[PDB]
């Protein structure tokens, strides 16, 4: 578990934004792209792959799932692809309620930016430091520290 | 020291490497930008503070240390802006030192890869990978838990 992300895609803007949540911790990265892509979505896991320990990924879709591309950077970074099947019912409403607070975040700010992606990197700034009393930035580190020892 | 980043900036096919160094791990994040402008430099610095708790930054030279776009990303994350003179001279070879490791892992990679930005975040997962016996990705993650504990 202190592995395992889960892969995400939401819309604003007439764009896409890509996000990774590790599903332990809620700690997300997060990408505006024009479209979601096997190439895009696979050039997202090698970037969140060089940055923390990913062995499993749940697929947002499955478009994702059956790419090639994916399979390919899934296999070039050593993660394990996996299907995003909620078989917890609770999983949907875990991703739609952090779509929502992402959106709102988005809305927050952006009289203060004039890009989405600033906007959502903002908006990935506000929620990985929020403390709910720990941060997800907190959680994910001790998390895979206690993993390491 | 756990909070502690340092900016560098590399030349590579007619482009620039934006890399920012953990500097008690030697873990790394990079991008690749057109230019090396504030506006960039401040871009990066708003998605390393969103992934990572960035106290303070030591700035690659006088034009991102001036720049009052890259002074605003440091407030709006709650970074130290400092500059990067080597206080401690044995800073210069090891900031060159990584930066011709870097290369030759790009240039290890750069047949698998079409795009640069490709092969430069392959460049990254295997320097924060390579076991020197722990890993910079273990070493960060460690420095940062024993500073939450
Ligand atoms: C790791 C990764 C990201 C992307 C997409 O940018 N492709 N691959 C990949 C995967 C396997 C081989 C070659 C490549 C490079 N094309
Ligand atoms: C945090 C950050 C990154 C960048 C550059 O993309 N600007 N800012 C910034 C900083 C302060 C206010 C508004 C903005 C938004 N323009």
């Amino acid at each position: 578990s202190p592995g395992i992300w889960q892969l995400d895609c939401t819309h604003l803007e007439g764009k896409v934004i890509l996000v990774a949540v590790h599903v332990a911790s809620g700690y997300i990265e997060a990408e505006v792209i024009p479209a979601e892509t096997g190439q895009e979505t696979a050039y997202f896991l090698l970037k969140l792959a060089g940055r923390w320990p990913v062995k499993t990924v749940h697929t947002d879709n499955g478009s994702n799932f059956t790419s090639t591309t994916v399979k390919a950077a899934c296999w070039w970074a050593g993660i394990k692809q996996e299907d995003g099947i909620p078989y917890n019912p609770q999983s949907q409403g875990v991703i739609e309620s952090m779509n929502k607070e992402l959106k709102k975040i988005i809305g927050q700010v952006r009289d203060q930016a004039e890009h989405l992606k600033t906007a959502v990197q903002m908006a990935v700034f506000i929620h990985n430091h929020k403390r709910k009393g720990y941060s997800a930035g907190e959680r994910i580190v001790d998390i895979i520290a206690t993993d390491i020892q």
